[PDB]
């Protein structure tokens, strides 16, 4: 029952999350829509990360008046249960699909004459379906249980609890090493991959080698940086508790930096849509032609 300053660092991060991602995320739902049209998968992908981002955008500015009312949540029971999901769920669906993003990336460069069933649309659409679903209901533990969880120091905890219960713990030790860990571990063994195809690419030119290790070594730190600070802390809070529960401990003063790096996770949704459909020629071409055609 420790209280910290979280009221100006989380509640102005999410202002300018939102209003740089929602029209970069809607730009890159369109050029994932054009990739989709041209036959071309990705863009499958590219939507389903494009529209967890979205809706990631649209349930933050709950947790903005959750943070600037001073942990104050007057928005009620059953709204809790539904944003707070969302906005504790987008960011799992979106490293998924950007794990997707990257196999596809490279079973199409290191095998690009092999798995033509795997690469189609009607494929992309089955395994979006599929990893919206397993997601949404290994995430769905936090539903059930009826947060009701206020305390003597004007707080009123949306979704929130100092201390953990026991089944967050448990909870937490999930969603870090399964949803943080091995979805970035596969990626970054996909990108080398990738990058380990490209030195025998007699057509390219080194230029262009070098270049492309600069957006593949991008891709993978980015996930660090916006990622790492949150789920450490989350690993390391759950730890304290689970050999030493009854002591408010740790979670004395470690809850400001928490909430800071929580609310430092906001920033892989505009960092997607940069890597994803800005920084390619292609795909930028694809998204001034939609901007030319209003």
């Amino acid at each position: 029952v420790d209280s910290r300053v979280d009221h100006l660092f989380p509640p102005s991060l999410y202002i300018f999350v939102i209003g740089v991602g929602l029209p970069t995320n809607c730009l890159a739902l369109w050029a994932a829509y054009r990739q989709v049209r041209q036959h071309n998968e990705l863009g499958v992908y590219l939507m389903n990360l494009s529209i967890a981002d979205l809706l990631y955008i649209c349930t933050l500015p709950l947790w903005v008046d959750y943070f600037l009312h001073h942990d104050n949540w007057i928005h009620g029971p059953g709204s809790c249960k539904l944003f707070g999901f969302i906005f504790y769920s987008n960011i799992y669906i979106s490293i998924a699909f950007l794990c997707c993003i990257s196999v596809d990336r490279y079973l199409a460069v290191a095998h690009p004459l092999r798995f033509a069933r795997l690469r189609r649309v009607k494929t992309a659409v089955a395994v979006s379906s599929v990893v919206w679903a397993t997601e949404l209901g290994a995430n769905s533990a936090p539903l059930f249980h009826d947060e009701l969880f206020r305390d003597r120091y004007n707080h009123t905890f949306c979704f929130e609890k100092f201390p953990m219960e026991r089944w967050v713990a448990w909870m937490n030790l999930y969603r870090v090493f399964v949803g943080f860990l091995f979805p970035w571990a596969l990626m970054l063994l996909c990108y080398r991959g990738i990058l380990r195809a490209v030195q025998s690419s007699v057509s390219t030119e080194r230029q262009e080698k070098v270049k492309i290790k600069r957006l593949a070594l991008s891709l993978i730190a980015i996930v660090l940086v916006c990622f790492a600070p949150y789920h450490a802390l989350l690993l390391s809070r759950s730890a304290v508790y689970l050999g030493r529960p009854w002591d408010c401990g740790f979670e004395e003063r470690v809850f400001s930096a928490y909430h800071s790096s929580l609310a430092f996770t906001s920033l892989n949704c505009v960092a997607d849509p940069i890597l994803y459909c800005l920084v390619n020629e292609g795909a930028r071409s694809d998204v001034a032609k939609a901007l030319h055609n209003l």
